[PDB]
């Protein structure tokens, strides 16, 4: 018997064209996993050809396949093989008998030995862009990235093989993180994740009872929430921000309820892997490592938003001091920029004054772009920007040199723009700052190119007309064409100058071209304005405020203060559990059906 | 530019219309006088520009039957 | 009996005022079965113009609680006009 | 502007690379110059299909 008419005849799925193949393996002593029996190019056996032919979930050459290769004396078992390639690696018959949905084929096949726990490492596999399907490398992963709860089920209670829930691939992930790692925030693939999500909890409370697989860290050394958080993923992040359970489920529930009295409510949501006072903290997360630009939403949900606006109310009053340290210093600055060269004494003053805050606002900005190695850093640059060039303006006026002025003015031009940094504390002007933002900064630097380049040409075009008589420079023409702009342009008809209508004409043309320009960037603005959200400005906002507030909690660098922790020790139930637990007041008016356990008897004020 | 005053009024000439802008010679410090009136065209253009697509913004998210409302109750009071 | 307690006054967080007195607070939780039993029995008849420390009547206590939402203003105008109908026959004399 | 730049400039005229690959799309055997298009789907669990190759690849 040959490789390919065992192909074919398990292809077809007759068990009786197979007759002298035990015989024939017999007879010549080579096993049926050999490189005579599997394919040169992927290394697939003839289990996985079988599997992969199935016939309303079962094939009838599967059985006797294993059969005679019980009988063929194999040491490494037939079901165990894996594919070779290096594009599909690690790929078995189980997980072929898991993705082409079939229960009847997954039983039959774990019946007869087939290790649960098998590795599919191939590059068909790993997560990266294009030509994959990441689902956690595991049996048990693919049966729960792929829907089916059946598999799953079975899988998780079968007297064969045990299929631990807290198995780990080659990225640390368990199924947890594989459900994070596979989720969209599609409206299915959404309902899909949470589902099997919850599902896989609450059977891992009853499975391995003891150990939490919230707290399990992969190889980078994140729990799901955190790498829910870290990727991006909105809506399994808030699922499992908020997750309420009734029952004996209830001690893997984060949100409890703690007193109901007629409409008022209190919940208790736990800040375990959220709060800012550990040190890779959920809004930690979110705000310094998250990429995916919809960070800004996630510190709009539900047990965040009161959170962080808890923590600004407590920090308003440093983030305005903060704000009139740095207006007192530009006072000064401007002050001292003024009267230049009691009197000569006070300015000396001065000058050590603002060298002092230079280096202090220097070493500060240093500090932040030490730990934290646009628009989060687009200040900050600007910050340290001006504080080196305050420094080096005084150390160029301690060097006696005569452009020490033009360094130190600028330094003092682009302090009073670095103020507007302080407009994210109230809430119109920061929602209208960052509406600015997004709708002009790309728009405007565009149309500035096009107006240079423009400006320069036709600057070009005038010098040369206007050269021979019947603008000298470029540095004077470009300033007149410019005077167009600003509406103190002169344009009249020369008569000493020999091409002076086509001087008019292209003066004439400049006008019309440049007030297209400015009704193209008119529009252009207009048809950003009108396809605007201002819930999308409000969340981005909130995002800043939440950076700004995790920055104040780390306090200066000459002082550190230690970080208070949010919300009380409560005991949630008998795991007792002691939780760390916000606190969070609502009111409804729809909720008189009370089906609730609730922690406390009686309602009790903050 | 001798005085805050003139200086100022010389700077707040360029919103109505009538600033001067030139390359002086008889200054020093002249090609960084001249970037420095730039850049303040240049900022109070972008000033503008928030101003007009923020008065933008409140006009199209407006709903005209509050407008009639608040006018009913100052007819009232 | 008067629950005159801070948790029950009206001020910002962690309140819930509904007037002081049971036929209130059995008003002001869209009950209308306890409501009817408090207003008809024969043993104590909690009567339908009594006042809070406010002076808050039930009327009044059910004007205090009215949010502008969908479910709390049909609470509240079913409950008014529930009591405005009871009181026309348990003290028909007085508006 | 894709289309004018395969052409060729009018001194040197580039010979136009066919797009897709000659693929057996069943028997009519049928052979078909085909452009592949990846797609996810998160709704599609049901499986009345038929498919031309049993393993995926890449391109
Ligand atoms: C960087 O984006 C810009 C923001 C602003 C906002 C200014 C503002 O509202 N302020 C500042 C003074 C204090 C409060 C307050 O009300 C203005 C801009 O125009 C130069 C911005 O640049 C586009």
């Amino acid at each position: 018997f040959d490789r390919d008419r065992l192909f074919s005849v398990v292809s077809r799925g007759v068990p009786e064209e197979l007759t002298g193949l035990l015989e024939y393996l017999r007879w010549n002593s080579k096993y049926l996993t050999d490189s005579a029996y599997t394919e040169g190019s992927t290394g697939k056996t003839c289990l996985m050809k079988a599997v992969l032919n199935l016939q309303d979930g079962v094939n009838a050459c599967i059985m006797p396949l294993l059969q005679i290769d019980k009988d063929s004396g194999n040491p490494k078992l037939l079901v165990n093989a894996q594919c070779t390639d290096e594009f599909y690696q690690g790929h078995s018959a189980l997980h072929i008998a898991i993705e082409k949905r079939s229960l009847q084929c997954v039983k039959l096949l774990v019946e007869n030995g087939a290790d649960v726990h098998l590795r599919a490492c191939g590059r068909f596999f790993q997560k990266h862009q294009g030509t994959c399907f990441y689902f956690g490398e595991l049996p048990l992963s693919l049966a729960a990235c792929t829907k089916q709860w059946d598999v799953v089920t079975y899988l998780l209670e079968n007297p064969h093989q045990p299929a631990s829930l807290e198995a780990t691939d080659s990225l640390g992930n368990t199924v947890l993180h594989a459900l994070v790692m596979i989720a969209d925030n599609s409206p299915e693939n959404s309902a899909l994740v949470i589902h099997m999500y919850d599902g896989l909890l609450q059977m891992g409370a009853r499975l391995c009872p003891t150990v939490q697989l919230e707290e399990i860290s992969n190889h980078q050394g994140l729990t799901p929430l955190k790498l829910a958080a870290k990727e991006g993923k909105i809506e399994i992040f808030r699922h499992i921000l908020q997750r309420e359970f009734s029952g004996p489920y209830q001690p893997l529930s984060r949100k409890f309820t703690e007193w109901c009295y007629g409409p008022v409510r209190v919940s208790l949501y736990d800040l375990s892997s959220v709060d800012s006072w550990e040190k890779n903290s959920v809004l930690e997360i979110i705000a310094f490592h998250c990429k995916s630009p919809n960070r800004h939403r996630m510190v709009v949900l539900e047990p965040l938003n009161k959170l962080l606006q808890e923590k600004w109310d407590r920090l308003v009053s440093r983030f305005f001091f903060n704000f009139a340290c740095y207006l007192v210093y530009m006072f000064i600055f401007t002050v001292v920029a003024y009267h230049q060269p009691f009197g000569e004494s006070m300015l000396l003053l001065g000058h050590i004054l603002i060298l002092l805050g230079g280096i202090y606002l220097l070493l500060g900005q240093l500090w932040y772009f030490w730990r934290r190695r646009f628009m989060d850093s687009y200040f900050e640059i600007l910050f340290l920007l001006q504080a080196l060039l305050t420094v080096l303006s005084q150390v160029l006026r301690f060097m006696e040199t005569e452009w020490y002025l033009p360094l130190l003015v600028l330094s003092l031009v682009l302090g009073w723009l670095n103020l507007l940094y302080y407009t994210r504390g109230f809430q119109h002007t920061g929602i209208y700052s960052v509406m600015i933002q997004k709708v002009i900064l790309r728009d405007l630097l565009r149309f500035l190119l096009v107006y240079l380049v423009f400006l320069f040409g036709f600057a070009v075009a005038l010098v040369s007309l206007s050269r021979e008589a019947r603008y000298r420079s470029i540095l004077d023409a470009s300033l007149e064409l410019f005077k167009f702009t600003i509406g103190m342009g002169e344009l009249a008809f020369q008569e000493q100058l020999r091409f002076r209508g086509v001087v008019l004409l292209l003066l004439l043309a400049y006008v019309l071209l440049t007030y297209v320009l400015l009704l193209n960037m008119l529009i252009a603005l207009m048809s950003e304005t009108v396809n605007h959200v201002a819930d999308n400005s409000w969340s981005i906002w909130k995002l800043q405020k939440a950076i700004s507030v995790l920055e104040m909690e780390n306090g200066y660098w000459w002082c550190r203060r230690k970080k208070h922790r949010e919300g009380r020790l409560l005991k949630v139930g008998t795991r007792p559990d002691e939780r760390w637990c916000f606190r969070v007041e609502e009111v409804n008016w729809a909720a008189w059906e009370k089906t609730l356990p609730t922690l406390s008897e009686d309602p009790s004020g903050p």
